[PDB]
């Protein structure tokens, strides 16, 4: 009778679970059971291009109605121990594009079961999942990616289970609180549909983020060293042509440094066959430094018979190379921005 | 009487599982139980030459008949909770060449049990398996590999269980949707046979893929740097022979860069005792740059007494080296393509 | 009767657990259960900037009261086997910012259950948790970070469970015994509050540390090499200006070494998009070495027509560069200390 | 009666397992139970000098007799579901030198239980184990290693259990099909004995392989680069002694390359306190390149006053160095082969 | 009657376990139960300074007396199946300073239960534990470390459980068979005491090893390259001072090689704020090579006006530098040995 009478609550719960068959979904053989889902995104741990996946930690909450769990006489919502979730029926929800996921289990399994007088069940889990995200790196590092989390029922079709976002556009919360050092979340979308396979139509939910990559790290890491190496190559134009060792050493060092930068950058990323934007910039810088070395080679070749022509070539290169490099940078940064 | 009456369905399921012995296969002591298998490949995560394996995520579905599970009066297929699979006999199917594999268990064990009125059981799992694949890298990176997944019964012989691809050549789906950045799937084949061991004959299914390696990454990563270093070595032929430091530095840097490229490339791949195609190309490039350095050494040796001969040697080298390297590249690319 | 009579104690415990419902919290339907918590920190294993987290091993003890477990006639506290914790209600306490935590299980599960005559339960665990800690590295490596451990109830709201630090400021011990090679713990704080989510208000505890980074490692690893490279660059001001190869080699090696140091240091840290203090120092050192190389370029450019001016420029550089670098170091170390 | 009558077989199995005590070994208190063991080696995954261990995948089958499981009236071998193994007594067989081993569990636990009418039990497991193997790398990479797998009973002494290799020399199969890229399996041996510990005498089986390391990888990776660097050092002898920068650069680059090769190779292997064969070869090559540099230093020292002596020294070095290096290689390869 | 009657033994064991309460320790409410412990160290896998820990595999055996398990009429020691350990009381023994430990589980859980007529239980496990060991690397690599394993009861205090080494100083065996390539075990000690915490006094056992680091690897890896680089720097003293490029290149290469060696060695070890012995040696070698380069700088500065003084400085350096470096090595090795 009294809500505080734990004996009465125990009797009510035992009556609820007596004869309860966990093998049967609510309203088995009848209308599909509607499961409304919410996500509270705690954080996005990392976004990996090498593995083409991102790690996501969230509170995943499911909401459905089981008339077998309807109780009367207790005007309270029963928050039960998570272990009771083993004695109930729960949807076979799984993430379609994940690779490794787990439910946290310290100190207890991170699980919540709440029953309502009308038979409504709220079932919450804390899930850290590494979801696969194929990425198009043709504009890297100035690229924008779209990473999705796909939620689907495993065994039951749309004739047995239906999904919806509980709350419309506000079902997924906490996106604005995500701190990604390298990315900024431009937008997120919720999609609900049905996907047909050989075994029938299955409900599907999709939580998609659009990530815009920050460029400051790559400016500090790759572009500035390339510009500095190109200017270092230009330095040889003010050295006298008789100093063969000095200018040849400058050319060799700049060329080898550009090649090492390019190879190291490519080794950092996964083995993709196409050419990226940063690869184009590095190849342009390599062309510039190699042309500077070839210019000195020409000057050394012709400076014995025609010293005036060699001096003129050096003097003209001193102006041509910075101007042409400025034009190359201008067109490059206009194309990719 | 009523398919929508959950009490009747519970009674029927309990009657099916009453007296059910999970230790005995269907038709125990009689004809072998036929199990048909389908695979829906979600993705191929990675292909590693270093570990000689590949990761594969799939929906693995088995189909058999258990007359003990035949039910009447319910004109519906019973999609039961996955936990009921712990109370039923399931085939001891395993992957012969796998190293690590698991079944995804978020938010529940990715498992599906469907019963049919005639006693047919459909049993689905979502499995991520890392299968070993020995690779013949003698034509690397222009090689073509053949990686197989072998499926076999562990304890039961052909007198007890038989395997067949359910649907013939259409048993495996999703192969055309696989996105491997480094490989392209030329073909896939399904094979069914029996393998004899000391304990008897066992059914065996095989799903084999033929992968062709995309060459763009290795063109951008290894071949182009080698060509550029060889051209850089050629640059020394236009430098005056009195500039000993410059030309010796050019030769040294080219030789050392070629050696470092070769060693790094060999370190990237697993330790194999034979020579790869890319190794042949790198050794040829090293020979060319070393011959350039030796040519300068000869010119420096003879340029005091015979300056005209030294100048003639430099002039002839300026033509001979590019032409010979072009011929070497031509024959190399004709041999391996 | 006799406390040493094991049969009497067994009967008492069986009476305690007879009719006990683990699905219901103590005082279910009435006042919330107050759960006090103590932490004895065994060690902070590591602090990772790349992963933005820290590993922490602790003895986490919870203290609550369940009148269902009150016993009389035994004037002793019952230290029971840890397995009995599976037959009792325990709080659904979890860590908000953890990423991978576990309870040690050798030789048995590192778990303690102690019962008191009035029904008080003490429940201890040994937990190794990897808690996330976002770090602001703008003053790196002279930064001061703040890492928190958040403790919260998962299912029950403040209407059911309340948290408090058992012992106040002395509720957490072992902080003074923490030996971090790279950090020193300036202070730790304990905070108790309530956090409101869509499902209601939940209790919250926070154990926060203020970590100060030791600077000796970075002095020995980054700053001293940069200073030595800058002094090496200054060395070229004493070499004769006609030794073009020597001075150009000095400039090239110093500039390239500075760039490689900067790039390696950036690659040792997470891909943050901003500029750190050590990045500013490295950029200053790079500017100094580049200015030295450009100074030699100017001297070589003008040394044929105006040798006296070139000698004067070298002589003035010998004084200006050390003085300017000393001023730069002075202002840098005054700004960041 | 009918072997195909599943009810009769279920009754027989229930009678077999009724009153069965898994805590008691067969013939408890009497003669020891003989367990015969077979191994079908599927593969040897990898051999690690750094970790001093090797990974092995195998089908491990045990054969014993349990009179409690003897059944009559069924002239068939009962292949039972693997789960029945949880209800039977199985030997406590473990691997003495293993470090991390597991039983494959997809799709089910890779376990086989087969019973015979006379109570004979065949129990098979597919096991992957990382077994430690201490290696003597004094003759590395021309070394020959001996790696063993040790099988022992953990709790039962020779008064309770006895091991034997079932089939004798043919107990272990699949050795000839093992494909190790770096090693070749010269021989394998099977040993059976008893080992005395503080608790008594325990049965012991040993499966040992003798592996011979292939040399092709190290020929292409370490020896050839060293030889090429030594020839590069010799190149300086034909350069004129007035080209001080060129010859000094050749000496410096060869010496530094040799040192880096040696240090990298030592870093790849575990921190062993002794000298390997390849270490001896690398030290010899370093001695040769250092002697070449010192020879140029002597020539540059004495070439001003005595040009004829310097030219004679260079001419003699051109012959002495290649010949002495050939002799060194000859004696080195004779000693280690 | 007869011990060979398995039915009688099963009856005896069932009577022993009938009414057995695993929640109560032996002599609950009375005198503390004394637990005697033995360790048979199988191996010490690896000692890591970076992680500051060591991996240890051991047979850990506990010995106690439970009068509830005393049986009569069977003059034998009952070696029971390890699974019966789940039906008995076992001490809550744990390792105070472990980080990740597991009990091996192939083929079965590596566990042993042996009962004696007087109710004495022997309980053995095979445990691989990674125990933290704080190390003082000030005298590294000539350091001597002290790594301990701490064994303690988790829940029971000294009023309930007491620990002692069974066999005194011979309780721990197998120490002399430990093969650490990088360390030699000078001594091992056993300590027994009691530690007071807020919850009471707990028994404590300690097994400590004193490890002395072998110096051969570091002699071959760090000291010899440093000495060789210093001699290489000395080489420049015999080169003519007019060869500016050669001597400046020698100085630059030696200085940069020393810096790279020091930085790489510091990177190998964990980040520590103090200076190690090898750091002192490397800094001394850097000072020597830098002083050689500065000596050449002075010679080049003064060799135009005072050629005789420059020649005298070179000649005196040729003797001073080797002698001073020999003195530095002598004092360094005397200090640290
Ligand atoms: C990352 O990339 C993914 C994949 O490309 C993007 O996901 C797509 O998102 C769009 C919305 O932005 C989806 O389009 C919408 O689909 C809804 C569901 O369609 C299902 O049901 C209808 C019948 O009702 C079927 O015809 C259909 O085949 C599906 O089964 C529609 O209801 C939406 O309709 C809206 O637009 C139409 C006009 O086009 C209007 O008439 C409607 O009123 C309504 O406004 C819409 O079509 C698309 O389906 C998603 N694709 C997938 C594969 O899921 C992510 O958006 C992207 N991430 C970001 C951040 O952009
Ligand atoms: C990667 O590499 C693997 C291994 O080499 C390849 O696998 C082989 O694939 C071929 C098919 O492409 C297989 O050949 C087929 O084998 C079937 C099974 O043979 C067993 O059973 C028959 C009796 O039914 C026995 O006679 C036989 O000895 C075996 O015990 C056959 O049924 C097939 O028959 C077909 O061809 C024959 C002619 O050869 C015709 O007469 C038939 O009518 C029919 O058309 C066929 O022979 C081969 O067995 C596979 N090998 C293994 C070890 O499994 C993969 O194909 C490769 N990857 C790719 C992509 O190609
Ligand atoms: C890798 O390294 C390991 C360790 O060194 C090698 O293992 C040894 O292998 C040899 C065989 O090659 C073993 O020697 C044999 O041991 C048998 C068992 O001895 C026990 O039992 C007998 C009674 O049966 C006792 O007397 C004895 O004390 C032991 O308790 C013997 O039965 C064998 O005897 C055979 O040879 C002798 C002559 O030597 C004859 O007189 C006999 O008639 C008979 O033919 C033999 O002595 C040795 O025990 C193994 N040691 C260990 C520690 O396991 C591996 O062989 C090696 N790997 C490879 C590939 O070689
Ligand atoms: C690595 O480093 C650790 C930590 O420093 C070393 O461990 C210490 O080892 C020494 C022995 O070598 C230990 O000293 C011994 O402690 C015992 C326990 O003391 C407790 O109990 C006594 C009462 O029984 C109390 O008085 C005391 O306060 C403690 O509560 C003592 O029983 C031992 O007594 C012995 O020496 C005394 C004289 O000092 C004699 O009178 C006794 O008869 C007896 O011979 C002794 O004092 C010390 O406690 C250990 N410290 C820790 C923290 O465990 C390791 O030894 C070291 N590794 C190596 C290889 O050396
Ligand atoms: C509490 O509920 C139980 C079970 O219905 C009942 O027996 C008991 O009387 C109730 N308590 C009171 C005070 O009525
Ligand atoms: C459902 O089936 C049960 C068992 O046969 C029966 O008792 C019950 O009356 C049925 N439901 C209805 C509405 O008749
Ligand atoms: C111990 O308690 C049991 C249960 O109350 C009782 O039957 C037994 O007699 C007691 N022991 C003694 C010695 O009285
Ligand atoms: C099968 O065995 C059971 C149990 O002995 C028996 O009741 C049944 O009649 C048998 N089947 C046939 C067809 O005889
Ligand atoms: C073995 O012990 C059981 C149980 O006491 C008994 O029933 C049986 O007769 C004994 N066997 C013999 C041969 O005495
Ligand atoms: C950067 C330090 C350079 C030291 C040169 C010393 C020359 C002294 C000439 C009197
Ligand atoms: N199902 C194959 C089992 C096997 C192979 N080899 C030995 N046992
Ligand atoms: N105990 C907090 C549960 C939660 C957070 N967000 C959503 N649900
Ligand atoms: N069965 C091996 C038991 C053992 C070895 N060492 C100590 N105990
Ligand atoms: N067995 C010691 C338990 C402990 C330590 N600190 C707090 N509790
Ligand atoms: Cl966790
Ligand atoms: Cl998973
Ligand atoms: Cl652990
Ligand atoms: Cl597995
Ligand atoms: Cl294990």
């Amino acid at each position: 009778n009294d809500p505080g009478n734990m004996s009465f609550v125990k009797e009510t719960v035992d009556k609820l679970l007596k004869g309860y068959d966990i093998r049967l979904r609510p309203d088995f053989g009848g209308p599909p059971v509607c499961v409304g889902m919410n996500i509270d995104i705690a954080s996005i741990d990392m976004v990996s291009e090498v593995n083409m996946d991102y790690t996501l930690t969230m509170y995943f909450q499911q909401y459905w109605r089981d008339k077998r769990l309807a109780y009367s006489g207790i005007p309270l919502n029963l928050t039960l121990d998570n272990r009771v979730a083993d004695q109930l029926w729960v949807p076979d929800t799984y993430f379609l594009n994940d690779k490794k996921s787990f439910v946290h289990g310290v100190t207890v399994k991170n699980r919540m079961i709440r029953l309502h007088p009308d038979g409504t069940v709220l079932y919450g889990l804390r899930i850290t999942t590494t979801a696969a995200c194929m990425m198009d790196l043709r504009r890297y590092p100035l690229d924008e990616q779209n990473c999705t989390l796909e939620i689907e029922s495993y065994g039951y079709t749309t004739d047995d289970i239906e999904f919806y976002w509980r709350g419309g556009d506000k079902a997924v919360t906490g996106v604005e609180r995500i701190e990604l050092p390298q990315f900024s979340i431009v937008e997120h979308r919720l999609v609900s549909r049905n996907v047909v396979f050989a075994t029938g139509a299955y409900p599907r939910l999709s939580l998609s983020f659009r990530l815009k990559r920050n460029i400051g790290y790559f400016i500090l890491q790759t572009y500035m060293p390339s510009i500095l190496i190109t200017i270092l190559s230009w330095v040889s134009f003010w050295i006298n042509y008789d100093a063969s060792a000095a200018r040849v050493a400058l050319g060799i060092t700049t060329v080898l440094t550009m090649t090492t930068i390019n190879t190291h950058l490519r080794e950092t990323l996964p083995k993709i066959p196409y050419v990226k934007a940063i690869d184009m910039y590095l190849m342009g810088c390599f062309v510039f430094v190699f042309l500077a070395l070839l210019e000195y080679a020409f000057v050394n070749y012709i400076f014995f018979s025609q010293p005036a022509r060699a001096a003129a070539i050096d003097r003209w290169s001193r102006i041509v190379f910075p101007f042409t490099f400025s034009l190359f940078n201008l067109v490059y940064w206009l194309y990719y921005v």
